């Protein structure tokens, strides 16, 4: 029968029995009598009354009349009326996008930011160093504009691809997603993850390469900067503090994934400074190296976030590190409990945006398939209760992108599973099913038609061509 069709479904929904043709605001007030993040909107023939505790709720809350604007202009007969009582299941719900691999214009990322915003994503994760690129500007580094910027080809296709962004675009960037309630979270790989760096500035290394180029393919690099080396931690000082003045967040996620470590352990600096240390091997020094970098991170009144690995001991309690691996997910729960870290959902088997989310579709020969209903199945807490898994700040989808050129595709991967992602993140599992849900972005095909001018509908064959094979 007749009822919303509001992606992420709302904590709690009550209708009336009468139909509404008419969605103007007719009050919008801020009570103390809800929290800060919560809001009510109340649907009455004459129009809508929205109350929120503060302005994220507030936000919120215009997110959801926006999508019931949208139902009612398919609607010509009315929607119904009601109260919408709604605040979300986790304070942390992020889509990470990757213009490492392929450099996303400004007006692009405001699009993908307007159309977040639309389902309550509150967090925007830019992935901006890897091998195949580096995204941002350095003052008194210029190379990294002029070399790690830029890459002769991609998997061979022969086609130069480059970008960087300005401060200027970053602190617009910034500020377009504050007005929407995003906080915009930069990603700088270290130690390694570093072949465009390395491409730049060859004396950062342990082995300098002048030869070496930006990476064109995917794989792994066992180029790691030389923590021995001053210039190296003068160049991580002013990557920091442009941090510090262009994201106010201040939160930086520094990678951490398990690097080689192969050319430390080769390296004559490194060699005899594990000796002068009493460092039995790489892995102390990779724990020494981060503790460096978080006591920088800490001097200039930032956080650093990881890439969650079991075994290695680097962190320290209170801080944020992300599950990713396939079927870590409960094991990397209890293990963030049980060492006093906080944990972001972003396990690959429900959160990879990059996979093909319809079988026979390209997985450029490793992929799996992640169906919209498979990432409907997500439930961040996997069955345990808020007072059990309270460490779980919430979920986190990444759009890996080496073979994202575009919007266009990107848009095409994300969508509409990042609604799945947003519902998961937002709503209690009280609400959620995947009938109800599939409803609703069966509505929404529209509703995205009409207010992005962009197509949602998913078939195996109408994913946009490709230039590789
Ligand atoms: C920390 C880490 O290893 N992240 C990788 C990322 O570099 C890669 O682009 C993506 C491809 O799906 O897979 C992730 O696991
Ligand atoms: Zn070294």
């Amino acid at each position: 029968t007749a009822q919303y069709s509001i992606i992420p479904e709302p904590s709690r929904t009550e209708l009336r029995q009468e139909t509404a043709k008419t969605l103007q605001l007719l009050s919008d007030q801020e009570v103390p009598t809800l929290e800060t993040d919560a809001y009510r909107l109340t649907v009455t023939p004459q129009g809508a009354h929205l109350a929120s505790g503060g302005r994220e709720g507030r936000i919120y809350g215009l997110a959801t009349l926006r999508q019931l604007r949208d139902q009612l202009a398919g609607q010509p007969e009315g929607i119904p009326c009601g109260v919408i009582t709604d605040k979300p299941r986790y304070p942390w719900r992020g889509l990470m996008v990757d213009p490492a691999r392929h450099f996303i214009p400004a007006a692009d990322l405001k699009k993908f930011v307007d159309m977040m915003a639309y389902y309550k994503f509150n967090r925007l994760h830019l992935h901006l160093t890897d091998n195949q690129g580096w995204r941002l500007p350095v003052p008194g580094y210029p190379k990294l504009k002029s070399v790690a910027s830029r890459r002769e080809e991609s998997f061979g296709d022969g086609i130069p691809h480059e970008g960087m962004y300005t401060k200027q675009e970053l602190k617009e960037l910034v500020a377009y997603c504050a007005a929407r309630g995003i906080d915009v979270i930069p990603e700088i790989d270290m130690p390694g993850h570093n072949q465009a760096l390395h491409a730049a500035y060859p004396e950062f290394f342990c082995f300098p390469k002048p030869d070496m180029n930006v990476r064109t393919t995917a794989g792994n690099s066992k180029e790691l900067v030389c923590p021995q080396k001053p210039e190296v931690w003068k160049f991580y000082a002013s990557v920091f503090n442009e941090l510090k003045d262009i994201f106010p967040s201040g939160i930086v996620h520094l990678g951490g994934d398990e690097a080689p470590t192969e050319l430390w352990e080769k390296c004559p600096l490194c060699r005899e400074a594990r000796t002068r240390a009493a460092m039995k091997d790489e892995q102390e020094q990779m724990k020494a190296f981060f503790a460096k970098t978080a006591a920088l991170l800490a001097k200039n009144g930032q956080t650093p976030q990881f890439w969650y690995e079991g075994n290695a001991g680097i962190y320290h309690p209170g801080e944020t590190v992300y599950a990713w691996r396939q079927g870590q997910a409960l094991q990397s729960i209890e293990k963030t409990k049980k060492a006093g870290l906080n944990l972001i959902m972003a396990s690959s088997e429900y959160c990879y945006l990059d996979f093909p989310q319809i079988q026979g579709q390209r997985n450029w020969g490793w992929m799996k398939t992640t169906t919209l209903q498979k990432c409907y199945d997500l439930d961040p807490a996997f069955g345990k209760p808020e007072k059990e898994a309270g460490h779980i700040r919430g979920v986190h989808a990444p759009v890996w992108a080496e073979r994202l050129p575009d919007l266009n595709h990107l848009l095409y991967r994300a969508y509409p599973r990042a609604c799945a992602i947003a519902e998961a993140g937002w709503s209690p599992m009280g609400v959620r099913s995947w009938e109800n849900f599939r409803r609703k972005l069966a509505d929404h095909r529209q509703f995205i038609l009409k207010r992005f001018n962009y197509d949602m509908e998913r078939t195996q064959g109408n994913e946009p061509a490709f230039r590789w094979e």
